């Protein structure tokens, strides 16, 4: 009961080049008719923003300067997004963080700054971006968080990022509950892995794509089009009876061991 | 672009769906929405006495020919038989919605440490095993891949009070429904289930605990409200088409949020 | 608290001394538990007896008990009662499934083999709890052995998994039926142990060769150390811990 | 023959270091009771320069011929690398660490989750969480033939509990925490788990919000209709420190009268 997104509006945080999750989704939800607005942190990736639109066929170029560790920045941008376009329906998160120092470590050995920017950025950005959006979705809508099966099972290598991706799937389930009687929908997505510019020169990552391609029921990877449409699912009305969920987007990976 | 982009369109796709026995069947939520998606539907019953309502029940679809199977799945020779009919007389298909379980009135309202050897292995044997030999036939006719989907409930995950063997049948659904996905997987063949919440179905009249976890649902759910047939048919429009690819060996719980609070 | 001295346990399920059931039988007769066997088939009984001389048991309470029958079930639990009273729990350490089942595809699995399994693997625990009970009028504990396969889909476990999955969910219903009883019931769920009904899995050494290289404590895991932790969960160590399944599996289950 | 009763736990010639005891109802206080009861020699941490006189008072309770104690404030790194290495020199080695150490600014506990402060979210992950890996870290420079490291959770770790909000954010890192360090630690023969508790009428507990009403949820409703008290997470800590439960690594036993079970 609705296939098509025109006269739906929604926000894409964290595209950073045409290999992003994020830009995945926005190809998806913009051949779908919705209307988009982006966030992005630093400023190569303006440049690239603007470059990348051109592939999409939106009709103005939304675009904001959030920093999701500034609670100034997020209250401010959205509060401009309201003012610019008005209310949304959803939100697309696709933001997270960690150091690589941690990463290459071992876990034990993870640093107290290491750990809680992670945290920060991957976590604790959801909730105060779902806080402020919520002033912009009177009658409801949809949002979505980005996350990876470490955050639910030790994965070699994936260290300090699991634990912030743990905290993270508990920070969708508690916004669930907080905001359902709002009628907004808080899920996530738990995207195999897929190489894009902050998958390089990861320890594991190689090793984890072959794993997936031997392994997985599907016996193949997944790519960034594919968590698009799993992200159409969730911030459309076709998922309405669906929220606190986490879909594995995982070629079946997830159900084996 | 010219024209509005469909998330689903199921135009020249074809699908069984097992499991209507009436207008309030989860199952007709789901024929209702893959109907108005535009996939071709074929439907199975379990008896013969059956067929004239469900006929009957068809005819407000759009489905411009009527196809239905009499399959009870406790029969080998009939879902065989069954689905190499459906074969020769409609095709290949793409999908299968499994919304069939079953489980005995008397094992379910004693307590649970007293039910039945019997009523147990016929929980099992129509709630679980029956998606196994359903996917081995329907399987035949999918030579390109496609998508089963079979209904599952909470209360194979936890212990819910008085959902007693049908919990204990469910948490074996669910656990075929993932053995199948690796199995199947390399075929192209994707499987997944729908948790559903609670919804009032012909198999809902008289069952103890059902009106109090409903109740439980509308006061402490995340969405506050219960879930209806036709919420249950969107996830199934997305788990059967290629809205879903990536996913299998998946449980969705279109169950307002229940599945994720204490 | 630390000695089970006093304390009653029946037994079901050792085959030979491979067996996890013989595991957990030497732990609690290190312990001082009074120990009540059960076997299947009569042409068993004589070559159990030898193999329960290594125990410290004085007497050899022995019962044949095919669980696919209620009737020997129901009579077995009743001649333990009359003949050494009431019990203080259940090791629960019996499964069956066709050979054939497990090494051809899944969806090819028979009709007649899966709810073989489900009978056998899973329901028995139900009645068997259900005439235990009536041993444990001040409250007791039941355990019963799983695999990780009942959670996830483990390459070629197939119709054992599906009836991995029925028992542990059954184990979630006892805990819930019978705690008002104060009878807890709870799962191990042991790592891969070269027992005698793992012969004939193909590839089991490639198997103990995952855990080995990838579990956190890069080792196997035994039958005793599956015995240590069915201690704690029989005697009142574990007094708050019902419905739970514990993991002994040198932590493979943690892992992906 | 066997002329002796075997013993399912023995922790004579065993060291644990007890982190997190405040008072007398404090969970880590039924945890020392227990280990005490069975011959461990117990080490114990505490926060405040103040609080240390009282917890001498409560030693005195227990069977210890002498009292080790230490100011720790898991907030800082120096504390937890000089407390643990001069643990080490007054003491050496340990046995395993039983970690009780949460805390979440009650401003955000009683506001809607969505409201949490930054500033609290990571006061809390800090302190309820990244602080079991600093610990695990200094505890295993004690511990090179291997050990058992226990952390305390609740199943607001799991499921979004009503009221629980950023305490649940971060008993769900803890437990992710467990698994890493676990995963991390196994080759060098050290274990680590976690104990999901039941409500307990605990200092901390008093003017929680939502505590009382899950008290009687618990009792109405949990498998075995009753709470769960100190003494029992103290008899599965026991289990879990000891060789009892050798091959159990990365796992989180909920001692909460089956309530996790249900739905
Ligand atoms: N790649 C993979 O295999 C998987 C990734 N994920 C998750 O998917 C999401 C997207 O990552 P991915 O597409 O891999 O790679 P990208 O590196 O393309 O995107 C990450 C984005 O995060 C942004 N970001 C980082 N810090 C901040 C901040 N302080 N404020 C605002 N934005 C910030 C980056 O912005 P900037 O322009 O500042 O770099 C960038 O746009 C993440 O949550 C990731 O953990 C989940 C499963 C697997
Ligand atoms: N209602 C609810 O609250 C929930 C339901 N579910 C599940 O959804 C599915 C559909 O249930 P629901 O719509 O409620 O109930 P319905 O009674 O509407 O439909 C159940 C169907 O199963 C059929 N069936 C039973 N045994 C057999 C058999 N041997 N061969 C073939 N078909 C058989 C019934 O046939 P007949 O009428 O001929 O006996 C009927 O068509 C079930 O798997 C159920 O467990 C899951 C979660 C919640
Ligand atoms: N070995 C392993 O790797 C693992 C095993 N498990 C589980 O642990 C338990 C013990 O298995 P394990 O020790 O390996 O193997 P064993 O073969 O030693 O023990 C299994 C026992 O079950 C008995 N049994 C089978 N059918 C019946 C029946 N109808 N009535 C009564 N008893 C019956 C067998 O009887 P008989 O002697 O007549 O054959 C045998 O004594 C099982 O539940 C198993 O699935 C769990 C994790 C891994
Ligand atoms: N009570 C319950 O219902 C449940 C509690 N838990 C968990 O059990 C554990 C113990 O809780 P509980 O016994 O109730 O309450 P307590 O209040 O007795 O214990 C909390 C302890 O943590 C100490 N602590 C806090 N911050 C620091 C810090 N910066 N450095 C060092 N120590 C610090 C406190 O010190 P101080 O006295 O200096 O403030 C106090 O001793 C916690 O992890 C809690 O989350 C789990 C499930 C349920
Ligand atoms: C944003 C970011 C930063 N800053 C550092 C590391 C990782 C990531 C994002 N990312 C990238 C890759 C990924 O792959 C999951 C598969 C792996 C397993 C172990 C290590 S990678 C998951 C994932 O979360
Ligand atoms: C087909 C069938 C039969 N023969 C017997 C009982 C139940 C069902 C179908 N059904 C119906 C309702 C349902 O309700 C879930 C909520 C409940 C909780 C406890 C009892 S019912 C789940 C569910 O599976
Ligand atoms: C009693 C029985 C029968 N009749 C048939 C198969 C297996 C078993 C017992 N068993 C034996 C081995 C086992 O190993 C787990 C690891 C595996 C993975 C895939 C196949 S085995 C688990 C396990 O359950
Ligand atoms: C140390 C601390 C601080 N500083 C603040 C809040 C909670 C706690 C400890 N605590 C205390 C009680 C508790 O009870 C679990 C039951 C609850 C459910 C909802 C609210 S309380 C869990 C729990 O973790
Ligand atoms: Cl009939």
């Amino acid at each position: 009961a609705m296939v098509n997104l025109e006269n739906k509006t929604y926000v894409i945080m964290g595209i950073a080049n045409k290999r992003s999750i994020a830009f995945g989704v926005a190809k998806v939800l913009d051949q779908l008719g919705a209307k988009l607005v982006f966030t992005y942190r630093k400023e190569r990736s303006r440049k690239e923003l603007e470059k990348l639109l051109e592939q999409l066929n939106q009709p103005e170029a939304h675009l904001y300067q959030i920093d999701v560790q500034s609670d100034e920045e997020v209250i401010n941008g959205f509060e401009q997004i309201g003012k610019d376009v008005g209310n949304i329906d959803g939100v697309y998160h696709s933001i997270a963080f960690a150091n690589m120092e941690d990463l290459r470590g071992r876990f034990s050995e993870t640093s107290r700054e290491g750990f809680l920017l992670a945290q920060d950025i991957s976590s604790y950005s959801l909730t105060i971006v779902a806080h402020e959006a919520k002033k912009l979705m009177p009658e409801g809508g949809s949002i979505v968080a980005t996350t990876y099966l470490g955050g639910e099972f030790a994965v070699q290598n994936y260290n300090v990022m699991g634990v912030a991706k743990a905290s993270l799937e508990a920070n969708v389930k508690y916004l669930a509950l907080d905001l359902g009687p709002d009628n907004i929908r808080v899920n996530a997505i738990s995207a195999g892995p897929i190489r894009t510019l902050s998958a390089k020169g990861v320890g594991g990552f190689n090793t984890i794509l072959k794993e997936i391609e031997e392994r997985a029921p599907l016996k193949r990877n997944v790519d960034q089009v594919e968590v698009g449409k799993t992200a159409a699912y969730l911030l459309s009305d076709l998922s309405s009876g669906v929220t606190g969920e986490n879909i594995h987007v995982d070629s079946g990976f997830h159900a084996i061991k």
